[PDB]
């Protein structure tokens, strides 16, 4: 029973799994939180968090493979999948790792600085205390590639396309590709004849099109940045209105790159929390400011779900799917209540059913268009690349 | 016979109406462009370009009184109409301007100090030139003031709206209300149980739902930079992606400020032109920049059309208004083709007919929608409003 390494390296953190290849099942998870900063520690499966202490990306990764040796699974790693963040305009699918993709990843890697470079350092590591093992980049970008111009061009001068690349790429690329999969088939749906709308909600945010199969258009931008709103992040923002702020505030580009990103969105209006559950148990308790922050929360996803029906001849199913989308009743219901111009009815029992239901639609019968839940895995779609491009001859 | 005397202060010019109250019928129209720069001149009805030479707003006002003396109609003035650009959260409907609404203009005006203090400029010197004439202010604002918090707030840190006033705001609304109004009588629909969407395409473009008579969503934002892209105006922009272009070209706030406003948008993407028409040539003699700026201005119109659909209990019309609204065949054809999703058919015998046939439904029979052609009059909204408010006693 052979099994597929899965790293998502963050700015932060590491995350990690161990699927079975044979049945696509975790046997094994955990983080390496806090990462190189004078306090660094990892917890397997949350259950005994040891201590790392101010160590790198190279020994966090030596820390992780300690243990699978101590859970005597080291020799059964055929294959690694590592997450990318950001594959630019040069990769349309998922690859097989080799000198030219790392030059390939070093070269997009200023448009994500943050995350890439992270990226990179777990391919540098991986490498090192793996390398005869066959190794897989997925990206979060690739999926959203089938775009054309009208959907990913900038209303910006040309020449920031063509000497800068200045573009959509769009983002949850490898969990719109795995839930729209599995729409097809919970849908019963021929995919070369389909058109969803995948909303992935969850602390990061962003809408999919797709249209036989094919990302036609996506909520989120260049960067994870533009788009819905989010936990911390604001979402579409009149640029106009930024300039005015900075002109006003004193503050510069720098301060409110850290505003946008870490102090807007669902925290920013609310005041009290990036999470959901507890903005619906303030609004409960008569709190309007979550009230407001959940209802825009709710309006701007209406907006862009509806928004991206466009680019669909025809509209046959909307999905939801990630932390938010999956386990949250009252968003959920919100939001079809607001799509209702689109001929949307809902279940209500259906919709109460908590996530342990998994893959559900939650659409009344005389619905013009199927509502469903759909749980991300993007854990499973790495390891199904990993495990593909793991027949082939290189 | 009595007239009202309509005045727009633009940042570099003066645009007037003569009207008449019985008709509301255009007597004189003329622009006083190139304001108060070192050459300054009147051209009144396109027929005679005279020379103002370095006069500033209050003589220019001056020298479209003298001419509204040479042709005997001063003295029959009753009424004075003056757009507003920026009404701010005070504003909501039109009013009479008194001391009071002088100094609450000026309240706002931070929000537009380009166009509201000239603005200004043009009411101080209507005031003094015309002094017992009953004075109207009408905003481009005011309009969308029904829209629900949800609708305006943005993602952005809470204190931003409370002590900043940063909110959408929305323009065109006078077209947005003149337009929406005529369309209840093409259609045939009951205004308290209706729900349109208003595309205004011009050098400026803007899209409005109207639900049961109201303003419920807009395109544009606190700023006029904010959603469709326009002539020289980018739209929808990433702000990671702008903060990621002034980190890298080494281009300050306000550079971008001014590529944003007037370098990007269908100028941008073409580099060749603001203008629609020579674009609509370019693309037909075989040029791809020109095809791709107008195929992702048609996209991104249809976005915000479908978008702006979800703030509808149901959707009964669709109306084009403004220069590229009104004109191009081509256009509103891409537009509707792109929106086949909300089950619309149109009638391409009447979408060929020219703006001369006035206001005009666009779709065939069996759609679901109904699409049509509403000319703007922004001159008669203003009339409307001042000859309302002529009745009232102040
Ligand atoms: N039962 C629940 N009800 C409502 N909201 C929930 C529930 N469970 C989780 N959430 C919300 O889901 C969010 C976390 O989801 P998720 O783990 O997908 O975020 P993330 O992984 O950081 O983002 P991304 O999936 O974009 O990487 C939190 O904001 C939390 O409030
Ligand atoms: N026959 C036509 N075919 C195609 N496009 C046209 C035609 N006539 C005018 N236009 C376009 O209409 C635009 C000008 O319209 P308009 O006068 O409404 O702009 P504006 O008044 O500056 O903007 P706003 O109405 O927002 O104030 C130009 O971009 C022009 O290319």
């Amino acid at each position: 029973f052979p099994v597929v390494l899965v790293i998502n390296c963050g700015s932060s953190s590491i995350k990690f799994s161990v699927l079975d290849v044979a049945t696509c099942d975790v046997l094994m998870a955990g983080i390496a939180d806090g990462m190189n900063t004078e306090n660094a520690f990892l917890s397997i499966n949350g259950d005994k968090p040891i201590n790392l202490a101010h160590s790198n990306y190279e020994d966090a990764l030596k820390a992780i493979a300690f243990e699978l040796e101590k859970r005597d699974l080291t020799d059964s790693v055929a294959l690694i999948g590592h997450r990318i963040a950001h594959g630019g305009e040069l990769f349309t699918q998922s690859v097989i790792i080799t000198d030219e993709i790392i030059d390939n990843i070093r070269r997009v890697s200023p448009l994500a600085p943050l995350h890439n470079y992270a990226n990179l350092s777990g391919i540098d590591a991986a490498r090192h205390l793996f390398p005869a093992v066959r190794q897989v980049a997925v990206f979060d970008t690739s999926f959203h590639q089938t775009l054309a111009p009208e959907a990913y061009l900038y209303g910006l001068p040309w020449e920031y396309f063509s000497s800068l690349g200045v573009r959509r790429y769009g983002f949850h690329g490898t969990s719109h590709r795995y839930v729209s999969r599995r729409a097809y088939e919970l849908l019963d749906l021929d995919e070369k004849d389909s058109g969803l709308i995948v909303a992935h909600l969850g602390n990061g945010a962003s809408i999919c099109a797709v249209r036989n199969g094919q990302s036609v258009d996506t909520s989120m931008g260049m960067t994870p940045l533009e788009g819905l709103m989010m936990g911390t992040r604001s979402g579409d923002v009149d640029f106009g209105a930024m300039a005015w702020i900075a002109k006003e505030t004193g503050q510069t580009l720098s301060d409110l790159e850290r505003v946008v990103n870490k102090e807007s969105g669902l925290l920013g209006i609310s005041g009290l929390s990036s999470d959901l559950r507890v903005l619906e148990k303030a609004w409960h308790e008569g709190h309007e400011r979550a009230r407001l922050a959940i209802k825009t929360f709710v309006h701007r996803i209406a907006r862009h779900i509806a928004g991206h029906a466009a680019s669909l001849h025809r509209l046959d199913g909307i999905i939801f799917t990630g932390g938010i989308g999956e386990n949250s009743v009252l968003i959920r219901q919100l939001v079809i209540e607001h799509l209702g111009v689109l001929g949307l009815t809902l279940d209500v029992e259906m919709n109460k059913q908590p996530n342990s239901h998994g893959e559900r639609i939650i659409s009344a019968n005389p619905s013009q268009v199927i509502c469903a839940v759909i749980p991300t895995n993007e854990e499973k779609m790495i390891a199904l690349d990993a495990i593909h491009l793991g027949n082939v001859k290189a």
